[PDB]
């Protein structure tokens, strides 16, 4: 178990997708929902930028 001093996500930060079809891909948190414990991260793709929503823990900080 490795606890982190900071456990809050914000917009503008970059995180790696850990769950979903983009798992294992660089993404940037665009919208976060602490009220519902949900997080949103936009993904950039060659002329295919598509926003994806995820839950806390589904992303790893770099």
């Amino acid at each position: 178990g490795r606890p982190v001093v900071e456990v809050d996500y914000e917009v503008g930060e970059s995180v790696t997708v850990m769950d979903g079809p983009f798992a294992t891909l660089p993404a940037t948190i665009s919208e976060v929902n602490a009220e519902q414990q949900k997080l949103k991260v936009l993904v950039s793709i060659f002329g295919r930028e598509t926003p994806v929503e995820l839950t806390f823990g589904q992303v790893s900080k770099i």
